[PDB]
């Protein structure tokens, strides 16, 4: 096949994706050895499903798996009574999921399941795959003449042929293994055509984060997680964590082999140690550098010159409240708590009005990097730990390491009952989690 491995696509026909998936424990062939894992559609990662704005999708996820699951339309302004995240399909049946794409969209999006206590599991084993949305902006030569590849970055461990199960520690801490895989591959090389490459960026892990970083290049920002930037924003790495995405412009610059590397970074993680007193927490430290692939550039290589624009960002009505949501740990119950309390599902934490704008406060006053995920209602970030955010667009997911506050300006859109949570999925499961309420 091609020397890069990217997951099968699936398109719309005639304005209309159908499609059935099911979730089923398969055997397979990952990163040298034969594991069974779970997955959608026999693959892993599942297939990409690419759509355009006002296209229909009529998905019918048919759940083989021995406990209940669903799916989350990640990072897609829909309605929240198709994005359900309470509701539970059970072993052995189906449900069909019937949305239209928005008009005004456009980037990297996601599925995988949310099951308030099952997410952390079911997702390490397998259960993910890609949405792109199509843009006419696509069109334009700068981005049509590059060369396009998805990059699904999540790590596994594998234990007896399958998944390794989750330990106490990897409650506290969320799940992170040994295989640091590419679009389920282990270090795939990525032999360019073109000098331009235009790379679409998934961090599908549980709480792996990737300090991304191509040697010798810097890489051009022009998406973030829900959409394009105004312009290109030149970058000497990019942090991805878990849920986030981005798209990317590469240009390179010579013949040669470049490694794309996840650097060390440090995102709180601890141990456990004695030390002839203690037995208490200590931390991890940074990870350890990973290569992600091998990038070989071609012949002479003369890259594309750049977008001058891409899209402009909306600026939004004035905001109506401000809300200041609270995040803490509790490291040694594994338990984790947004303005001291625990996920209740029959529990309204915030009442917000349809078409009106917010500004939501979130501060990490825990000692590990937190990942904040609102679903239905993407947001622009205004400033994280007090630095203003160098680019407008659109982002479900923000970054806060131990000590900031991220600003965001969030629109609220789509009318009833929904989520906000850590993405770092262990974290959502052991309480992270609260409920928004749009009327
Ligand atoms: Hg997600
Ligand atoms: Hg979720
Ligand atoms: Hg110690
Ligand atoms: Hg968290």
């Amino acid at each position: 096949g091609p020397s890069f491995p990217e997951p099968k696509v699936v398109r719309s026909q005639g304005g209309l994706l159908s499609l059935k998936l099911s979730a089923t424990p398969t055997p397979l062939a990952i990163a040298g050895q034969r594991a069974t894992l779970l997955t959608y559609g026999g693959s892993f990662p599942g297939p990409t499903l690419r759509v355009r704005p006002r296209d229909t999708v009529r998905l019918t996820l048919e759940n083989r798996l021995p406990e209940p699951t669903n799916l989350h339309w990640h990072g897609l302004p829909i309605s929240p009574k198709v994005d359900d995240p309470f509701l539970e399909i059970p072993p052995g049946e189906s449900w069909t999921y019937e949305f239209t794409v928005p008009k005004e969209l456009a980037g990297t999006f996601w599925y995988h399941p949310h099951l308030h206590g099952r997410v952390a599991p079911q997702l390490f084993a397998g259960l993910l795959g890609a949405l792109v949305v199509e843009s006419s902006l696509d069109a334009i030569p700068e981005l049509r003449e590059a060369e396009e590849h998805l990059l699904v970055l999540k790590d596994l461990a594998l234990q007896g042929g399958r998944p390794a199960p989750h330990t106490p520690m990897d409650w506290m801490n969320g799940k992170e293994g040994d295989l640091v895989l590419v679009n389920g591959a282990l270090r795939p090389t990525l032999v360019a055509q073109k000098a331009t490459l235009r790379l679409r960026l998934l961090n599908a892990s549980n709480a792996r984060y990737y300090r991304l970083a191509l040697q010798d290049h810097p890489l051009y920002l022009i998406a973030a997680d829900g959409g394009f930037l105004e312009e290109p924003l030149e970058v000497s790495e990019l942090l991805l964590a878990p849920g986030e995405r981005a798209e990317v412009l590469v240009r390179l610059r010579k013949e040669g082999r470049f490694l794309l590397q996840a650097l060390p970074y440090d995102r709180g993680a601890m141990g456990m140690m004695d030390m002839g007193g203690m037995a208490h927490a200590m931390p991890q430290g940074p990870s350890r550098p990973e290569t992600l692939l091998y990038l070989i550039a071609p012949k002479n290589p003369k890259p594309l010159p750049l977008p001058k624009a891409l899209s402009p960002f909306p600026t939004l009505p004035a905001p109506v409240v401000t809300r200041r949501l609270v995040l803490t740990e509790d490291m040694m119950a594994a338990r984790f708590f947004i303005n001291g309390q625990v996920f209740d599902h029959r529990r309204v934490d915030l009442k917000g009005q349809a078409q009106t704008v917010e500004v939501w406060e979130v501060e990490n006053q825990g000692d590990m990097d937190h990942p904040f995920h609102l679903h239905v209602h993407p947001f622009q970030v205004l400033s994280v730990g007090g630095r203003p955010f160098p680019y407008r667009a659109w982002k479900d997911v923000v970054n806060l390491k131990a000590g900031e506050v991220a600003r965001l300006l969030v629109p609220l859109r789509e009318k009833g009952r929904t989520v906000f949570h850590c993405h770092i999925v262990e974290h959502e499961d052991r309480g992270m989690m609260g409920v928004l309420e749009v009327g």
